[PDB]
């Protein structure tokens, strides 16, 4: 029951024009904001050259290229680091590989010298599938378990009889509202109350791990708050458990519609 | 096909062991470059602190902290920004667009406004089953015409003593391995070319682009290098056709396999 060779073009099409309406869209929302940034970079550059009668443009160009580049090895300069807190934990090596399996790909730590990225790429392609066949696993077996639960749930007792497809609607809905409540909604406090991000922040930054986007910009693990009781191994079974869930409610829905 | 709890628990056991393992080497293999990393940053500032007698240790760490910020807006301080040039471009975030529907995320351009969150949000979920529906359709095209060339070709080649399955995995093996240099290795090349990047460089950075895993450290768009135009529609295009024959392949040997 493979697709029509014009019925592709028609989707191929569609996902043409989407982009480009999304592209125009970030155009016109995001360029103020980079504007402005660089109108304060730039102004701040001049206000410190001309404060500081000392400093030549040249000197501080060439270090703040240096800067820039210490950026991209991922060791910040503007803390005097101790030397016994390490980037490379082996509860951040962990999570790192966690993310490299999982396809999330965060950015804020990644391999740099040759044998790292050499055994990243072999690294990324022997787990992946080992990973795959986890989740198609873990799927199938929670929508069994999910399928028995309805049949628990659906007691025929004060039904109501409104409609035959009625309760599975209604089933269906509050299952997902419930997952979706615990899963996404809920943890999002929980980062609010651990980092003192924003609601929008927090509620971006779960949606982007379980949507296995993995931007980078907001990462579980940052910049020095001393997390406590194992915060890299409980944060990837979380990411374990919602890519999971969610995976089964897909294959589910796809069941239905077949 | 429904599988046993048992071997799920093995299955998760396995992944536990390959993720402390990999673990435990990536530390190893990771801490001295850093470590020497942190040394050079610091004896350099001490130097540069010493040369000049005028700077005071607060002004500069202030004045590092304010350009560590500028680093999260995506805004290089190392060159004066003519403006006419601008990040936000329709080609790049035509590229942006394609990199968050195929899930890539290279996290080198991000939105930092309130209505940029939200829309990336509403953006992802809107359009991920699109393409996930148009990747799968492409596959099954895919596969549906190879199957029809390798039976025509199977029953045109080999009719006098030879195994039907070694054929098989000779044509299977063959038809992959070429794909996978055709899409693979030439682009390496082709990006040698016009970038600086190393032979190693470049084919990580191929192997995490197809993958999915984007990591960001390497995008093809970068450093103001004046990129010809249309430059990021034909780099999206050749990761949508890489990614299309992959899993038409990874779903024919998977069917085979089951079948
Ligand atoms: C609040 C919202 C909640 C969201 C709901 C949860 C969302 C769950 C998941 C949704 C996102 C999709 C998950 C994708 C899983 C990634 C698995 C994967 O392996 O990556 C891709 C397939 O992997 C590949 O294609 C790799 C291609 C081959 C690798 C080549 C590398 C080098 C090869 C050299 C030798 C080749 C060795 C083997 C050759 C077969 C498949 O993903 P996709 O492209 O379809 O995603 C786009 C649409 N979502
Ligand atoms: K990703
Ligand atoms: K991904
Ligand atoms: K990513």
């Amino acid at each position: 029951t493979v697709m029509k060779w014009k019925t592709v073009l028609a989707i191929f099409l569609l996902v043409v024009l989407y982009l480009i309406i999304g592209a125009t869209v970030f155009k016109a929302l995001e360029q103020p904001e980079e504007g402005l940034q660089k109108y304060r970079i730039i102004q701040e550059k001049i206000d410190f050259l001309s404060m500081h009668t000392c400093v030549q443009t040249s000197e501080l160009e060439d270090l703040v290229k240096q800067v820039v580049l210490a950026i991209r090895a991922g060791v910040n300069p503007s803390g005097h680091p101790s030397q016994e807190s390490s980037m490379w934990d082996l509860s951040s090596s962990f999570f790192f590989a966690g993310t490299v399996i999982t396809t999330i790909g965060f950015g804020n730590v990644s391999p740099h010298t040759e044998g790292g990225r050499i055994f990243c790429i072999i690294y990324a392609l022997l787990g992946i599938p080992l990973f795959g066949f986890l989740l198609a696993g873990v799927g199938d077996q929670l929508g069994t378990i999910f399928g028995k639960g309805i049949a628990k749930v659906e007691k025929m007792f004060v039904k109501w009889n409104v409609s035959q497809t009625k309760i599975r609607v209604t089933s269906t809905v509050l299952f997902i509202l419930f997952g979706c409540l615990l899963f996404v909604a809920l943890p999002a406090l929980i980062f609010q109350h651990i980092e003192g991000w924003s609601a929008l922040e927090s509620i971006y930054f779960v949606v982007i791990t379980l949507t296995t986007i993995g931007f980078g910009d907001f990462v579980a693990g940052g910049s020095e708050i001393e997390y406590l009781d194992y915060y890299k191994p409980i944060v990837w079974f979380w990411i374990l458990v919602g890519l999971a869930y969610f995976a089964a409610v897909l294959s589910m829905i796809g069941d239905w519609l077949r």
